[PDB]
């Protein structure tokens, strides 16, 4: 007389976090002869690494696994919980536009974006893209900015804003102002 | 044993555009969902319909026990809420500074989002009654030359259906 065993639950990562665009990959580490992943959406995936999902808040959820042995023998449900964060709205972008040189260039937003990074004609290089406080004109605390007229970043052409939120590290973009 | 009638959300009413989620929260070897507009699916979380009129309707699920003895029928009822209208905006656009701003349609939207250079965030887009001239009642609005909207460019607005909750864009006007 033979009975076959049952396969102890799998192993699954813990809960994660994925910003909306970003990527929500959930594999197991366990051994299978078969694996059966399901969850929000219509996910469904027979793999030990399912294909990976580009987040949206309707992929926010619980997702569950439970793996088969050779004679078909399974194991218990196991799961792991997603949460997707949303982006951030686009911020709309008024400015000083028509501005003499000499004259201090204002860049600002309504949307309260936490913080704010402005890209501009010298682009957004980490190095120009420096630390956040100060009086870093690149980097701001607040949808606003000004920039003097001795500043290096004090250029014509086009500017849009990136919004970040800091509690969430999610960042959404905003219109090209000339 | 035949499998108890799974569990299924109460009545929805998803708005013309928004997704309809429905979901199970029961344990199956197999669920069976089937409804309008060829809607089929054999999960518990089936996928996601991004609805339009033809979805509305009563969709139904059915679990299943290892042997394939079936619990009965249940149903959950999707109500479809349609879009309001695509506005037509007409305005005085050849305007001399000083003189009041009008932009006007003829769409009956309940509330009127009105949205300009100044963008449109929930900052700008404030309480929905008093002297906001960015969010009235009605589908009009008068902005005076000593307001801080009082701005060129591209407006367009935005109809709010007040008991659906529905809302419709328009065209834009420069």
């Amino acid at each position: 007389i033979r009975i076959y065993p049952t396969p102890a639950t799998p192993n699954v990562p813990a809960d994660f976090a994925v910003c909306e665009g970003e990527a929500i990959v959930l594999t197991t580490t366990t051994n299978a002869t078969s694996y059966f992943w399901t969850g929000p959406n219509g996910f469904q995936s027979n793999l030990q690494s399912p294909s990976v999902v580009n987040a949206t808040l309707v992929d926010a959820g619980s997702y569950h696994l439970y793996v088969t042995n050779t004679w078909g023998c399974q194991s218990l449900d196991t799961s792991v919980q997603v949460t997707v964060n949303a982006n951030p709205p686009i911020a709309t972008i008024t400015s000083n536009s028509p501005i003499c040189f000499g004259d201090t260039l204002t860049l600002s937003s309504s949307t309260n974006c936490g913080q704010s990074q402005w890209i501009g004609p010298n682009g957004n290089s980490t190095g120009t893209l420096g630390t956040p406080g100060g009086n870093n004109v690149l980097w701001t605390i607040g949808s606003t900015t000004n920039i003097p007229s001795t500043d290096s970043n004090y250029l014509s052409g086009d500017w849009y804003m990136i919004c970040i939120d800091t509690i969430t590290g999610c960042r959404s973009e905003s219109n090209t102002i000339t």
